[PDB]
């Protein structure tokens, strides 16, 4: 009924239906979902015992599953572990030109450098370091290639073993800059003073012999709000959000601005909004007399440094040739082709260039048509495989700084007057 | 990690990693970040210390970079100097034709000719200068050619060497015009006494026994307000501002003008605007009696001169062979070639065209496509590349002045007049 995930099946040789703590016999539906892993995972001839009186047998007899017994048997955890991947703290890079944020990624070795190769040396790619180390991700040459960089195991020297020389390369390429709303942060605010909008002035006379209180002077009407935005480094050309989203509330003050989204952030400098304030004066005037009446509208202005945070996508290509004795393509091959494969380092696109999906979908043998990612594990393990995908699809993160200012605060002033007589 | 300037790395010749007064080794990684710059800084077969037992081989080893020792290190400031280019005071351009402002700029010698002909000669262009003096941008010939400008040194009389008469040329062209609101500045503002725009008047009628409140004449409705503006020199024709921006707040009246982008600022000479401003009288009339009223709305025009800057943004265009002994080109050509290329002065539109771009990115040899500016800091010396670039790239600024007006303030004056007798 539950997902079975091969990495985690071990046989036990102690008889029949034994199995060890908190294992217990598979039965034969989840044998049939992975007949393939599980009769690669035995003799030709081997017969293993399977659950409810059921055993599965080797290549040889074409892995039947039929009805028998056995002296051991295939089991399964009774508490399985989840094998998704980690997800790790994001990698932060300041705020700078797009080269320059490219050059600060592809330039960190323990970062971005060591864990793509070891994905390209547990994938089956040869060659990946330099000849100058015995390690993997070791003595690394970064170049820039185009739009693109390449990182690329230096040749210089000797070598010893077949095809050295024919260093595996790791490109990167495709970038993207997200934007993310709640990654928002400010500085220091800055409220400046009361500043005086507009004026108007009028007189409320009354010539007659009894006090007057018909009267009404209003001001109203739709006041128009200026936002403006700075943008720093110039990468704001390349950012884009996927959504819209509004301006984050600031202080106590909140401003009816739309970022569009698919547009680019350093094209929204600057907008407009709408508020209706409206106000009035309505004198009470005694007899034979004049009252001025004032109206005034003022606004202020509030402004602070802003920083968004950019997650960043690439496309990351692999190119070298598969190991003779194991690589992880699911044909297997073993007469060391070329072969370049690309993975999108981000949100899904495909299922090809999709480490998580393939990871996921491990249990379906037949959704395995590019990777075979539990040929990893056996011969690498879970764990390992765990924390270098973990680092490889790490979150990066680039800063998106600059100024934001508007004019939000807005007050008003209603005066009345004096009287003064009218023989003046 | 850092990025690393190959102007600033220099070999001590010392011992095992000794280097310097605020100088460190550098390691293996800025080493091959900037291998090119270095293994061009050192002899054929000579070798040189790295950091944590590396070492840099000479061209005849290829630029390999192994693990060993050397009696000598290269080594990098552990406090490094920004190479950014200095920005300068803007250089104000009297208001005028457009014609009279590119004259001025391209007949200024020390803050345009002699500054571009030292670039040109620091890139390698040969002859810059005329027959008349042994100097770098002297003796220079200023023509007007089509729309645009030529700046050559004077072939009259003889010269001594080889292919002397075929003097570099600089050519001005592509002159555009931005405006910047935030360099607006007024003179003498003049404020009009109130001018009555309308008047309408009313009686209100008792023929009761008791006195009747219930009256109410109502003025409201849009009040259009127009503004008008004048243009001088006639460059406002060509002047164009890629954002859209509000007039500036002058005095304490905000009116509501919007500067539309991508426009000519002579077509936007006028305008209107809508103010909602409503008046009513609800007069209280004792019995047997009428009284006349009476609402009032008056204007006012705010008038003053105005004065913009236009940032004045060009294409540079040298034109001649580039020397034998040592040019700027990537390529070090050594055939004499004859050569042109095209700066953009003012904002970034292109790699090539960007004098900033190829500065900053100097550290990225990938990126050294047109010009090697560390070559020219090695033959000159970072500081006079800085200033002669500084003073290049110096912000231009031209008058844009006119005249404003506006009417901007608003008054009212609602009057009740003295009960008069229904006998009449």
């Amino acid at each position: 009924a539950e997902p079975v995930y091969p990495d985690q099946l071990r046989l036990f040789s102690l008889g029949q239906g034994v199995c060890g703590d908190k294992y217990r016999p598979v039965n034969r539906e989840e044998a049939q979902s992975v007949k393939s892993n599980i009769v690669g995972m035995m003799g030709q001839w081997q017969i293993s015992g399977l659950a409810n009186g059921w055993v599965i047998m080797g290549p040889g007899y074409n892995g039947e599953i039929k009805p028998g017994t056995a002296s051991n048997t295939w089991c399964y955890p009774t508490n399985p572990v989840t094998g998704e991947i980690p997800t790790l703290s994001a990698l932060d890079i300041p705020d700078g030109d797009e080269v320059d944020v490219q050059w600060r990624l592809v330039h960190d070795s323990a970062n971005f450098i060591k864990p793509t190769s070891y994905l390209a040396h547990y994938l089956g790619y040869a060659w990946v370091g330099g000849n100058h180390s015995q390690y993997v991700g070791e003595d690394m040459d970064v170049t820039r290639d185009g739009d693109g960089w390449v990182i690329r195991g230096n040749n210089d020297g000797g070598c010893d073993g077949y095809r050295c020389g024919d260093k595996t390369a790791i490109k990167v390429s495709n970038f993207a800059y997200n934007l993310d709303p709640d990654s928002f942060k400010h500085g220091d605010v800055t409220q400046s003073d009361r500043q005086l909008v507009k004026t108007v002035v009028g007189w409320a006379v009354n010539d007659s012999d009894t006090p007057q209180s018909g009267y009404d002077v209003t001001l109203r009407g739709d006041t128009a709000t200026n936002w403006s935005k700075t943008n720093t480094y110039g990468l704001s050309e390349k950012v884009t959000t996927k959504n819209k989203f509004k301006w984050p509330l600031v202080g106590e003050t909140e401003l009816s601005i739309e970022i569009a989204a698919n547009q680019s952030w350093a094209s929204q400098n600057g907008g407009s909004t709408t508020t209706s304030l409206s106000q009035s004066v309505r004198p009470t005037v005694p007899a034979r007399s004049k009252i001025p009446v004032k109206i005034e509208l003022y606004k202020a202005d509030i402004s602070y440094p802003y920083e968004f945070k950019a997650d960043v996508s690439y496309d990351l290509t692999l190119s070298g040739f598969l190991r003779w004795g194991g690589n992880a393509w699911y044909t297997h091959p073993d007469n060391r082709p070329n072969w370049n494969h690309t993975f999108v380092i981000g949100p899904y696109k495909d299922k090809a260039s999709s480490i998580r999906y393939q990871w996921d979908k491990r249990y379906i043998p037949g959704e395995v048509k590019w990777w075979d990612w539990n040929w990893t594990i056996q011969q690498n393990g879970l764990s390992t495989m765990q924390n270098n995908l973990a680092r490889v699809l790490r979150p990066v993160r680039a800063g998106i700084t600059g100024d934001f200012s508007a004019e939000s605060q807005f007050a008003g002033n209603i005066e009345i007057g004096a009287p003064v007589p009218l023989a003046a």
